[PDB]
Parts: structure tokens; C-alpha cells; sequence
């Protein structure tokens, strides 16, 4: 009930049954299943792009969902969400596998939690990756590669589930930029190695980009 | 008031009762209505600046308020404010949305609590931005903007407010500068994405300045 | 039962259980001999190299696995792993020998526990080192020398047992780079000091790379 | 006594003694006065300075003074003072006024308690300021200005003393730097703003240098 | 003795008892006497040096020990060490005099403790410093000078006491610097200003290094 929602004691005893029921460090698997964690990155800004390291800075919104449905609760007369530290919560183990540096986050450390057990959670990022920058003076562009899944869950702990789409790009890529955006694609992935045969499910996310000019 | 004003016993148990009631982690909304949250940036330096790729890096005191009246005592013979660590009290969720580096705080991150529950809040800030930073050699000078709301609260959560509509911040803003500031406007703005419908409020700052010919 | 591993509950009793057994300060060593400890480095970009400093600035994801046998449990019927903080675990005390820079790990920091108490960890580490650069820009290249192994630890205590493969760690290193890895080797080599008879055991890996 | 400075028992039981009866979070006025904080600046180093941007970045030990009465003891048979971190005390919030970077602290965070209640901290800290280098390349040197004072507590509250008036820090300074030190001077003023009537003291430490030739 | 090295439950039970005795902020006086503390840097290597502001850049392992009897233990079926996080142990404030920089440590920060009760400590630093860097590039090199002592001990709590005195580092320095050395030497010294009568003890490490041809 958006009514409610700014009863404060509703929301100190959500904040309060949140942390008695999270289990933070505990995968929230409901019904031997996979944690379903559906990601997209949005594009904020390319900065420091470098030809001569074939390195790039990044600054990106990481859109993250999951359902943990213990969290639910009845909200016909209290609040329908509440902020709540991610330390309070379990939240997915994903990394960027082949980034460069480590992710710089520059946003309070919040998630929401809606009232049927959807947890919302999106941290801005600064990253530096090793791209292809070669041709981003040329009107051809050029591609990052970023990919992103769980560090230790293989895919019958954690599956991954991006969400490609480009319409609202504009919503979101800073007009001042050096750089436009060619293309953003977010495409589910598989990953194993010769040493380990299980697999990661990962996004991997493409960003296809050039000079301005 | 001020004839109490050093009563160490007296600061001490305000500020053992703020601890007591305060709760870090859940907005104080007084009866239902959006926790009223005042912003003002009073700048003091511009360090750098890149016309080329539209950032910049400065320095700025961050003036906040809002009221917890639950906090609020009797103060005929005691204390009229207190300075309380931050982790003791509920803070405002706020980020700049248009940031690209980690705040830097460069002060102790004290607030101080009157009497009547208004909390006042001002850590000197250093960090960097993309905005528009062209016209820095003219007379006319650069219009830098930048946004600064909560960043998981809406509109019926919580509502930023602009302090001051103008000021040139020259009680502020360092004399030995390489640049000059021409003026600052805060202006209240509202956010809202395709994807999320609910209205987010910020303030959004616009700073004219420019090299000193 | 890889059947079972989704039981949440299940995971949680046995994170409850690694929590009470587990000493993360005490070296786990069984039957009173060193911990074996397996290290192996798949480097994923090498970003800068100064031939005239001799020093690398290169990620690597560091293999590294050992076992605590008390953390064992049956898992008939219970998942046969789950992540562990690893501020609840014991981990080995291992250093670069050879690092001029802190070691900046990139990823979040959990080790798997598998039910027959076996304790994998894999940290993406970025760091700089000292080693030598020249040849970077010959067809031969540059061989660059790192050497990790615990700190604190002589040979009686850890043993350091660097493994398998002989390769270019093609399914790691990134395309994008400057450089190409021609080889990635590792090998068992100890260190002494006159102060210091004890030996420490380290892997030696060794990194020929050269420039494109 | 300090035949007695090392038993070890004695100096346990004083920490322990300080421990108990610190409020590391309230200022320890006495006698419904403002604590007197003596502060002075000994220069080790000027690293980096910058007469276009008006920068400098230098190294200093922050000489740190005040007393809190209720932390004295009798050492009559007893050690005359003990290390004690600072976290385990109240500390002067202090910030540097003009400072456009975080004081990053060289040294221990410990301070000496003194018998008589007197507290001793002295931080080694490198810091970069915007000041006045005007004329560093010249015999008369430029005159850099640096303002310390509480950031939350105003003059009824905390008073801060400059100590020695003037030096040259002949003790202190590094014979190696590549600038010379004419003379540092500093005194008192106070800082109030239009937004905030009541009174901010400072130290407003003057450091007079030039390039050697 | 080494044959119970391996005792895990010994090692647990070791580690129990040290925690137990060990007061990690009040010096291990013995026989109210000064704390001894031996300390002798071991170069590993020399990063970056800069002459026109007489700057140094190196990094070393600071051996460094010292006695706590009560520590101490029966080995006669135990092990004889143990590995122990400094955190649970006293360590000597220690700082160098003229570093520029924050000491940069390289190493898990864990010390042995012997069965006698002596402590080793030894992390790898990076650290930047000012010292005299003429002659980096003759044959008789540069004597960069650097002083180490504790921060807030004086001599009749703490002394500083060289270990070797004499070596080329040659078990330790990198093969691979662009600079040798030529010699290291350590001295104990002492240290004293007009403000403060009571002595600082510290170890004076020369330096002797030049660039190789
Ligand atoms: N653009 C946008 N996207 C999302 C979002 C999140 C998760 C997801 O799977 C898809 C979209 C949420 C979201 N907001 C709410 C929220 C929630 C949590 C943290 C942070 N924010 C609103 C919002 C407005 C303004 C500044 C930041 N957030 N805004
Ligand atoms: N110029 C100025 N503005 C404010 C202020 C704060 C909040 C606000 O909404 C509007 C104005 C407070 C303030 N001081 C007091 C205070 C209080 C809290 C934290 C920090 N400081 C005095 C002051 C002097 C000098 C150095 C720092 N503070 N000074
Ligand atoms: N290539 C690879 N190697 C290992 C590994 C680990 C230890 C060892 O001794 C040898 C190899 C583990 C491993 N994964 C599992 C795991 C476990 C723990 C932490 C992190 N990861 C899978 C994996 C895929 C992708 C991104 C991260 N992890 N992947
Ligand atoms: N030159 C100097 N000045 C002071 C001092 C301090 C406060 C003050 O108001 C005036 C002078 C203290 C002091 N020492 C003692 C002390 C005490 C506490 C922390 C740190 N140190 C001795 C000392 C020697 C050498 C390296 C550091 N300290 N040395
Ligand atoms: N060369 C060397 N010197 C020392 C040492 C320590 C203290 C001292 O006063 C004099 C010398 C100890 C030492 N090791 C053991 C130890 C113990 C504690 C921390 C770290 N290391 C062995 C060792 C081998 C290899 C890599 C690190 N340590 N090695
Ligand atoms: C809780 O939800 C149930 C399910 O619809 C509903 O029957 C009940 O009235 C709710 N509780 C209230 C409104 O207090
Ligand atoms: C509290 O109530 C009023 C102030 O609103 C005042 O008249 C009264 O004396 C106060 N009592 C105290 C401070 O104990
Ligand atoms: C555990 O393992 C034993 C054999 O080691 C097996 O017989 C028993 O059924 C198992 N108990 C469980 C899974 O509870
Ligand atoms: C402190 O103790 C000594 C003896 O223990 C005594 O002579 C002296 O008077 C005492 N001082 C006070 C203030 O009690
Ligand atoms: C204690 O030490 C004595 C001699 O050092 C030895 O005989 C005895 O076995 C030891 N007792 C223990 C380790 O319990």
C-alpha cells in the first residue's frame, strides 16, 4: 500500500524481518532451483580510453534482480518496498572475469526489497577492461567485451539472465561523452575450462562505441 | 540553551539518548509524509578541468538538512546541539548521478543535532563529474550541472530541496583559483526512467565558471 | 547428491557447520605433516612493461587449492559444495616473493568447500613485479620470473606444489593485449637466508611474453 | 614517577583507567568552558608546487594539545604518561579549511595521555592546499596560508591556540627539500558565515618558502 | 620441537594461550626495563628516484624483533613457533622520520612467535622518502639516509638497536634493478628537540646506491 509506505515503524519491522529471515551468505534457492539473477548493464560514460594499452575506463548502472520469496511479506497496510543495506542481504557473487581493476562503486550500498520478496539492487560502477580500441577514431568503432557472472556458483546455483535493450540508451549515456554508442548487446553465456568442466552462466555484454566526429 | 551549552554530562546523555532512538537505516518520515531533505552546494575550488572530454574535478561543501523531530529534546536548561558521528544517525541515501569518481570526504564526518531534531550535515566533498565544459576560455563562461538526489527513494519517500536558488559562493569558493566562479543555481528536478515509472527528486546544480583570462 | 545442492537448507547447515569446525587461523595440517598446497597462475592481460625498469604490471587468476579434511561431511543426500567467506576459513599466507606493488584483488573473496574438504580459491589479482623484461620486443621474448609462496610458513608447515599445464593460457589471456604469452611454466624451488636456515617452498612461474 | 614508566602491570592499568573513563565521542569541556586546543604546524617537506594552479603539497607534524582533567591520575609510583590509540579517546575534529585533498597520516594513531590529564597527539600528515604561491621563485618567497579549525564545533565550544607564534622550523624541516622555508608564523582568527552566525576558531598557520637556487 | 610442529591442536591451543597473555597496546616491558627492538632493513628494490626533488621510492623487508617473555612457552613436546596475526600481538609503534609517504605493506600481516618467547616480524614495504639523492649516477653513488624510530616511545620505554650493521643485501636486492647497491649500513641514533627534553631512539639505515652502467 503506497498509503503506507511512509509509516516509519511498518518499515523499521520490514528492515527488522528482513534481517531475521536473510540469510546473507546462503544462496536463496526456492525449489531446488538455480537463483534466476537477471542483469543489464547501462552505459554511463567511456572515459580514459587508451589505444596505446588497449585498456578503457567505463562507467556503467548494474541493473540487478532476484526473487528471495522468504523476504515476502503482507502489504495491504504497509509499505510495498523498503531500502535496505546489501550487508543485510545475500546479494550474487558476480564479477567481471575479465576486468582490469577493481570495481570502483560510487553509490550508497542499498538495494530495495519489494514486499512479494523482489530484491532490486543497482550499483554505478567505474571499471577499467582491455578492449579492442583500435579502429575508435574510424566510423567502424570500437568493442568491449565485458563479461560478467557469478565467481564461485556454477549454473545449477546460480543462473544469469541478461536483458538486452537499447531504446532507453538515451535515458542514460551522458550527452557529454567523447564517445557515442554504436550498439549494446547483453547475450547469455556459458563458460567452462579444461581444468573444470561444471559451467558459469555469465551476460556477456558487448559495447560497440567511437569518437564523436 | 547557551549558558549549558558545555555541560559535559548533558552532551553526553543527548547524545546517548540520540543513539537510543536513532534509526541509522530507516528514512524518518514524521507522520506520512516524504522526508524533507535540504541541499546546498557552497563550491570552494575547481582543480581541474578537460574541455576535451567534458570533466570536471572539484571541491564544494555539501550543506544538508532535515529534521527527526524524534530526536529533538528540551533544551531550556541543556545543550542546544550536539555533534554526533554519522554512523549514529539516519543519512540521506544521496549520489551525484552525473558523478565518474568516488565522493572523497576531506572533513570528519560529524552532523550536528539541535534541539528541535533538525540535523545539519556538511562534509567537504572532492570528486568528479561529466558535464558540459565548454566556453571555460570565454567570457560567458562553462554551465556545469550536476544532478544529486537519493539514490533508492522516491518522491513519496523522500524529497530533495534546493537550499539557495543562486550565490556566487565567494564567502567560499577559494580566491586563489585558476578559475572564477560567475554563478551557482540550485534548482529542483525530477527523474523518472521507462523502465521505472516512479518519480525520483533531486537537486540539480548549475555551476558558471570560467579561466581566468 | 549434486541433486540436493539447491537445498537451502541443507547449504545453510553446512556453512553453520564449516563456521563452528573451522580455524581460520591454524594451519590445517593432517596427520602432523605440512599442508600440501597447490598454486597455479592463468594470467588474463599483462597492461604495462618497462624494459628499462624491468617491471610488469599483469592479472592473473591465482589456482590455488588445499585440503582441511574436519571440514568434511557426508553428502549422500546434501550438496557436495558451497561458498565460503573466506574470513571463516583458513587460508594459506602466500606473497610474491618478487611484488613491488599490493596484490589488488578484483573479485569477491570466497573459496568453494567441497564436501570431502576440499578448499578451492581462485582470487583475479592485478600487481606489479620485478623481473626481467628485456627481450620483450624479440621474437624470443621476454621471460619474467614470479615467485609466491607463504610468508610465514617453512617447509614443514607448507608445501607449495605448483601442478600441471605447459601453456599460453589461451582460455584466459585476453586477445585485446599488447602482448602475447608464449609460455607460462611453474616449477618447485625453495628459498634460505643465512639469518634464516628454514627453507620456504614457492612456485616459480615463469612468464615468456613479447610484445605484438 | 619514571623509575616506575616501565612496569608494565601500572602502564595495563592506566589504559585500562583511561579506557573506562574516556568518552571518545564528547568534548571534554571543564568547568562549563570551550576545550582549549593549542595546535602548531612543523614542516618536513615541500614536495609539489604549482604557481599556475595554486597548489601545494607538503608534508607536516600537526602538534596537538588539550586536556581532559578526568583522565589524570596519581603517579607518584606509577608511569607519567602511556601510548594510547586514539580511538580510544575524544580527538578535536579538526579539518583543514582550504585543504583540497584527504590528510593522509604518515604515522601511528597514538597519542600520549599525560599524568595530569594532558593529552598529546601529533600526527605526521601530507596534505595538499589551495593557497597563495605567488613569488615561490623569488627572494621574498610566497606566503602560502593554511586554516585549521573545528569543522563542527564553534568557538563556545572549542577554542584552537596557535602555539609558537614564529620559526623556521629549523629542527623540522628536511635539509634535502628543494625549497627553503623563510618563516612560519601563526595566529588566531575566527570564521563565521552570513547562513550561520556563531563562531569557528582557527589557526591560520603563514608559510613563507622559496625554491633554492 | 619439530616433530610436534605439525600438532594441530597444539598450535590451536598455542595460539589460545598467546591470545590470552598478549596486551596488543601496552609495551612488553621486562624487569622494568626498555623494550628492545631490533630492526634492520633488507632492500629488495629501488623503483624510482628523482633528483631534482631529491626523492626515493624503494621497497624492503623490515626485519624486526623483540622479547615477551610471558609469551613464552614449554616446546618440550609442542611446537616451537607459531604464526599469529599482529592484530593479537603488541608491535612497536615504529615510523620513518623522513618518509613522504604512508607505509605501503606488502605481506599477510602475521609475526612468529618463538616458544622462548621472541617475536619476528618482518612485512614488505613500499615506501617513498626524502633523502640525498646527488651522485645516483657516480661511481661513488648516493647516501639516501633514512631514520626509523617509534612515534611516541622515548628511550626509556623503547629502544631501537641495528641488527647487522654492514651488507650489500645481496640474498635480497633484485638482480633486476636499474640501480645497485653499494652499501647498507645501520646505526643506532637518537633524537631530541627543544620543545621535548626525553631522547627517540632509531635506527639511522644509510643507503649507499647508484644507477648501474
Ligand atoms: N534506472 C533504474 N533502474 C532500476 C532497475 C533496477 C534493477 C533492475 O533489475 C532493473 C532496473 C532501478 C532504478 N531505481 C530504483 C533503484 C533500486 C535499487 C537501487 C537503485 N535504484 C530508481 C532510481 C532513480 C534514480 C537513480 C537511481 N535509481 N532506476
Ligand atoms: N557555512 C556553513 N554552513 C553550514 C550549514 C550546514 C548545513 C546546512 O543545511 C546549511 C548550512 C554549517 C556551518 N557550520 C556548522 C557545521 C554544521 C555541521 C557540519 C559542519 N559544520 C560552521 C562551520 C564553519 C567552518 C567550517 C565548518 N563548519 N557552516
Ligand atoms: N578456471 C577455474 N579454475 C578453478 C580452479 C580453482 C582452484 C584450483 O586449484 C584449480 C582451478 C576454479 C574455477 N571455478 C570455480 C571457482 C572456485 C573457487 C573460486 C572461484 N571459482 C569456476 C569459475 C569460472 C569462471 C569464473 C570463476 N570461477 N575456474
Ligand atoms: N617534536 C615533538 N613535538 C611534540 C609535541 C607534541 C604536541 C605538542 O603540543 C607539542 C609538541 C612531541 C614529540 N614527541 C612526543 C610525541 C607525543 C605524541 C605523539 C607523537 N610524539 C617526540 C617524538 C620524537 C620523534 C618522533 C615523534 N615524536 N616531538
Ligand atoms: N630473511 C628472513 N628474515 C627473517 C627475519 C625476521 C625477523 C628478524 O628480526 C630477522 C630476520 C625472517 C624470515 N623468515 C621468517 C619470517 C618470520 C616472520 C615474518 C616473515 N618471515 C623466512 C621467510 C622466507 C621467505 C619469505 C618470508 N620469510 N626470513
Ligand atoms: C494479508 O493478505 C491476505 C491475503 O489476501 C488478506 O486476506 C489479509 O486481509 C491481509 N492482511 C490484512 C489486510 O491485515
Ligand atoms: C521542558 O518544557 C518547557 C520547554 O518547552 C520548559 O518550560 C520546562 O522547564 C522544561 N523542563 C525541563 C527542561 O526539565
Ligand atoms: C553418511 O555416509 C555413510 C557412509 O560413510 C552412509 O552410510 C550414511 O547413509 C550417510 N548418512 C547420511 C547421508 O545422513
Ligand atoms: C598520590 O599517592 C602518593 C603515595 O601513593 C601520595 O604521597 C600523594 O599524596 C597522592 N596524591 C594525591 C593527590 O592523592
Ligand atoms: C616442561 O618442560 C620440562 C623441561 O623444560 C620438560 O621436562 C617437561 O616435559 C615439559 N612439560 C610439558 C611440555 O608438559
Amino acid at each position: 500500500d503506497y498509503k503506507d509506505d511512509d509509516d516509519k515503524l511498518d518499515r523499521a519491522d520490514i528492515l527488522y524481518n528482513i534481517r531475521q529471515t536473510s540469510r546473507p551468505d546462503v544462496i536463496p534457492t526456492q525449489r531446488d532451483r538455480p537463483v534466476a539473477v537477471s542483469v543489464s548493464l547501462k552505459f554511463i560514460n567511456i572515459l580514459e580510453v587508451n589505444e596505446i594499452t588497449n585498456e578503457v575506463d567505463v562507467v556503467f548502472w548494474q541493473q540487478t534482480t532476484w526473487s528471495d520469496r522468504t523476504l515476502a511479506w503482507n502489504s495491504s497496510h504497509s509499505p510495498d518496498q523498503v531500502s535496505v543495506p546489501i550487508s543485510s542481504l545475500w546479494v550474487p557473487d558476480l564479477a567481471a572475469y575479465n576486468a582490469i581493476s577493481k570495481p570502483e562503486v560510487l553509490t550508497p550500498q542499498l538495494a530495495r526489497v519489494v514486499s512479494d520478496g523482489e530484491v532490486l539492487y543497482m550499483p554505478s560502477i567505474r571499471q577499467r577492461f582491455s578492449c579492442d580500441v583500435s579502429g575508435v577514431d574510424t566510423e567502424s568503432g570500437a568493442t568491449c567485451r565485458i563479461k560478467i557472472g557469478s565467481w564461485t556458483h556454477h549454473s545449477r546455483e546460480i543462473s544469469v539472465d541478461p536483458t538486452t535493450e537499447n531504446s532507453d540508451d538515451s535515458e542514460y549515456f551522458s550527452q557529454y561523452s567523447r564517445f557515442e554508442i554504436l550498439d549494446v548487446t547483453q547475450k547469455k553465456n556459458s563458460v567452462t575450462y579444461s581444468c573444470c568442466p561444471e559451467a558459469y552462466e555469465d551476460v556477456e555484454v558487448s559495447l560497440n562505441f567511437r569518437k564523436k566526429g
